[PDB]
RNA sequence: AAUUGAAGAGUUUGAUCAUGGCUCAGAUUGAACGCUGGCGGCAGGCCUAACACAUGCAAGUCGAACGGUAACAGGAAGAAG
């Protein structure tokens, strides 16, 4: 149950004296299918060893969010820099239907049943992210209690 | 049992993030045109000039309201084919 995909690869450029100097940028996600969820950057002057540097960084800066079986507990908003993200609960149908790039995120996390659309720049790095962190501050859906009960 | 349902992509930059318009995937049509074209079922068919219209047809019916016979039908004292 390893599990993982990668998002967005990218290119970009250097430039000094000599001219462009080129390089690539992947944005992965690994999730173990239960919650725990992280996901890694990591770029290099050539594709691959940029796609592997990436999977690893993953595997370390990984969280781990609060399921509820198939789906999330309340509906939740994340926002990181210009992405603003909002994913829904969903009393699954089929569901995980929401914009590929947090489809990544979100099957790996183990959400089996969410709608989701993202808003502001579509920019993956900053979703992939803004859902995370998104996840992240979900909560305990009863563990509340935790915080109250008392 | 009976609205229990939401995706994003391309494009300013050497590159980047943002801002932002343009663009695309969708569905829908009383449609036209180019190419092509076998059959059926249900449907639809002047969106324009409330422009103008030849011709037929689209409102008649009742003799159980009435005087009635001109048509075609029988029949009639009776005049006869
Ligand atoms: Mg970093
Ligand atoms: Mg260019
Ligand atoms: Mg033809």
């Amino acid at each position: 149950e390893l599990q993982e995909k990668l998002i967005a690869v990218n290119r970009v450029s250097k430039t000094v004296k000599g001219g462009r100097i080129f390089s690539f940028t992947a944005l992965t996600v690994v999730g173990d299918g239960n919650g725990r969820v992280g996901f890694g950057y990591g770029k290099a002057r050539e594709v691959p060893a940029a796609i592997q540097k990436a999977m690893e960084k993953a595997r370390r800066n990984m969280i781990n969010v609060a399921l509820n079986n198939g789906t999330l507990q309340h509906p939740v908003k994340g926002v990181h820099t210009g992405s603003r993200v909002f994913m829904q609960p969903a009393s699954e149908g089929t569901g995980i239907i929401a914009g590929g790039a947090m489809r990544a995120v979100l099957e790996v996390a183990g959400v089996h049943n969410v709608l989701a659309k993202a808003y502001g720049s579509t920019n993956p790095i900053n979703v992939v992210r803004a859902t995370i962190d998104g996840l992240e501050n979900m909560n305990s859906p009863e563990m509340v209690a935790a915080k109250r009960g008392k």
